């Protein structure tokens, strides 16, 4: 109620490790991993705002609705990503009520059903980018695709071949007001699962758009919103690399940019919602992993961007 | 902020008409005229919690789950549930946020992910009970209980076959303290659909149990704990009949319910339902369709339940 507080992200190592499969009981377990470290945060006394991503959760649940459109009608990727909120909401909350009873405090902790707003014109819906569900081998991508000709797949980082789907901008944090509400009552707020639902809001309606926003910059865009004093990005890695970035100012971090320097792994997006977190904010950004959580608010470790 | 509580229990006529194919824009736009509906009682003034059920959403879940089982790992009923919130709760927020924007209110409203406690001993964990999905042919049902020797259908209303699940009394809403801070603040909350994600606690860890809430108990268990100043169970069906029944009193709707005056058709648990909450709270119980729910609350029309 004093407590300052963090918005942090997680990434896919909160239900899924490197490529294990995707049934419930693993990832349940992987949740109980991530809400006892997320709990710390919540003991050390901040005000806590948890989102993640999306990946494999949309990506099965929208080849669940292609699989099974001859038995039951099949629903759009928006709708898929709100089932997925459903689902990840759910493991989440569930995990953080245990912990939270586990220490003897009732549980104080929901999630929103979320909605983003972006532009339908964004160019991302002419060029998917965004990787999702399964991973499917060089020949087998190869092949997929040769069926259904609608579908695009790309090579992901190495490990093979994923569906690809249009991920925009997001503009808006549709139940901006309602989450503020909820933090400062002191409610551990989880939200803004896999980046919100894609919609776009045209004159005065909104609706349901194909896409998965990215979970960093939505993530950024929500913890500005809330003029939150942290942000925190939740990998599988100690550090952002290029060498590795401890306690690193603004202009560095941009100059190191700009130079391509980030333009390889996944940590591109993740910067650059680290970047414009701390220009809106003035405040610090943090990309450690799911494991040092705590000891990167406490100064001991992570990459830490901060205010020039 | 002045206003009155009703927490308000939406019924199939929300999503699905009679005979309607559940895809998308069909569901979308049930939901949509029923924002319409309940946007007068908020209108009016009052604080709304809104509801709803479960069944032909989470069926469809769990029919996907099942068909899709040899592309991507089947998920358990209580994940399903879980889904299922996500996309109800996801349509009938921006159906909201719609109403209110069209009627120049920025929005204020928000579907929370709900767990409800049940008790693992329930008799009806072994004694399948509640109807599911969408209707089967006694040909199409027999097959399935053969290829599935474990699956269990059976008739519902007269209409045809169904699979049924374990249909258990609902004991506690986990995030109930976090609706009340919800309403208390004057959001317009959309909370436990389908009745909530059926788990168990034991030994302090909540878990989810294969099942499905009557979403009207699991209502008027909400409204008894928020100390809701009135329940609403809408329909398509306007008045609780056996005689015409206007605003009526508790020890005679007690009766009418012992001389087994609703019991056959679809009416029973939300007699039940209504019959507990006034019973408990001393306050009005309502039973109207979709289209009378402010006449209602108006008392102009209505099954009005009324404490003697
Ligand atoms: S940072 C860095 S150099 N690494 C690889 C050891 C993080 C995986
Ligand atoms: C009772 C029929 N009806 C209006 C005539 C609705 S259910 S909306």
């Amino acid at each position: 109620s004093a407590g300052k507080t963090v918005v942090i992200a997680l990434g896919g190592n909160a239900m899924l490790q490197a490529k294990e499969k995707g049934d419930y009981d693993t990832q349940r377990k992987n949740v109980e991993i991530a809400a006892s470290e997320i709990y710390k945060i919540h003991k050390a006394g901040y005000k806590v705002v948890l989102t993640s991503g999306n990946g494999p959760q949309v990506g099965a649940i929208k080849l669940q609705n292609q699989a099974a459109a001859g038995v039951s009608p099949e629903m759009p990727l928006h709708v898929c990503g709100a089932m997925s909120q459903g689902f990840i909401g759910y493991m989440m909350s569930q995990a953080m009520d245990n912990v939270f009873c586990a220490n003897n405090e009732p549980a104080n902790c929901v999630t929103c059903v979320t909605q983003t707003l972006v532009d339908p014109k964004d160019q991302a819906f002419t060029n998917p980018t965004k990787p999702v569900g399964r991973f499917y081998t060089e020949q087998e991508a190869k092949d997929l695709m040769a069926a259904n000709p609608g579908k695009i797949l790309r090579e992901d980082a190495g490990r093979g071949w994923r569906v690809v789907v249009p991920s925009p901008r997001p503009l808006e944090i549709v139940e901006y007001g309602v989450i503020k509400t909820l933090i400062d009552n002191n409610v551990l707020v989880i939200c803004t699962n896999g980046g919100g639902i894609p919609c776009k809001r045209e004159n005065k309606v909104i609706s349901g758009v194909d896409a998965v926003i990215d979970k960093d910059l939505a993530t950024s865009l929500l913890a500005k919103t809330l003029n939150s004093d942290y942000l925190m990005i939740l990998t599988d890695v100690l550090n952002a690399c290029i060498r590795k970035l401890e306690e690193i100012k603004l202009s560095e971090i941009l100059a190191l940019e700009k130079d391509g320097h980030f333009a390889a792994g996944s940590m591109g997006p993740k910067v650059r919602a680290a970047i414009e977190f701390t220009q809106a904010t003035g405040k610090m950004s943090i990309i450690t992993s799911l494991s040092t959580a705590v000891d990167a608010l406490n100064g001991k470790c992570g990459t830490r961007i901060i205010k020039d």
